[PDB]
């Protein structure tokens, strides 16, 4: 079940590299549809990130499942589609891809001191810090074998981030 | 959990009312979080409807209720959040509500006559007449009991509704 002259990119990589800032913008530019699937998440998902406790494998299972059957509908009336998504693992993106090979990853990438040092943050608020080093220890890189995943370089103002991503969607 | 500072407007109405436009562009321009509910049906609701059949209380429970949730998540870190839901139904508006105080609903209000012109403004558009009908039969417009509802003239360019809309929220 896919429409095959569609497509969907997922915005990948960990809190706070500027998925959602990136994302929203890109898809105006572009006139497409866009998901920010931080939003999927279910209650109990919700409820544990607040509280301060990481999320593991199987609280994310019902989320990217979620997400994999939004990116289906999304794709079927936009021919393109964005959705963010940390998919920080292997297998998260395996179950973004299921029934989705019209799907593909942009990784806003950049190591822990590259994204510290581009973190924005609202006046008074204290970043999630080892939230950070949390993310980045459980971050599995995409590999060459994962030949749908194309990279844009989050070292660089916002601006430069969302025409490179642009760039990349052109490509 | 509510953060009573934050709001959730549905934009609300029949298929064809342009509520994903407009909510998009206002979105856009208030710089808020937007979801098109539309991408959160259920695959089985995707079928049904992709089948000809309208869906009834039953199939839409779920997806209200993935709303519901949605809803929550997006006013936990936005001041503003906009989310597409025809919300037809009183009850299918009760069911938004629950445990979302800090959720209204802007109307995006017009006329089989208003809607049917605005479908067919769109070059090359096939007008399905029978959808449009069963669509305002399940239409319930949200009486003076419903103190939470904003309502917008559609009988305007789209540059003018996002005016509309803006300004009734930020009344
Ligand atoms: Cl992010
Ligand atoms: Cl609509
Ligand atoms: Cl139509």
């Amino acid at each position: 079940t896919t429409n095959h002259d569609h497509h969907i990119y997922v915005l990948m990589g960990v809190s706070g590299s500027g998925k959602s800032a990136v994302a929203s913008e890109v898809a105006h530019q572009l006139h497409a549809a866009f998901l920010d699937g931080d939003f999927l998440h279910p209650r109990r998902n919700i409820e544990k990130m607040a509280s301060g406790e990481p999320l593991n494998d199987d609280d994310r299972k019902p989320w990217l499942q979620a997400l994999n059957d939004a990116a289906f509908a999304m794709q079927r009336t936009n021919k393109v589609s964005l959705i963010v998504c940390s998919a920080l693992k292997k297998h998260y993106r395996d179950l973004l891809r299921e029934g989705n090979p019209n799907l593909s990853f942009i990784y806003l990438k950049g190591d822990f001191d590259v994204i510290e040092s581009r973190l924005k943050a609202r006046k008074g608020h204290f970043f999630k810090t080892q939230m950070l080093v949390t993310q980045f220890e459980t971050l599995q890189e995409p590999g060459a074998d994962e030949t749908d995943v194309l990279v844009v370089d989050i070292d660089q103002p916002l601006e430069g981030v969302v025409a490179s991503t642009i760039e990349v969607i052109k490509k």
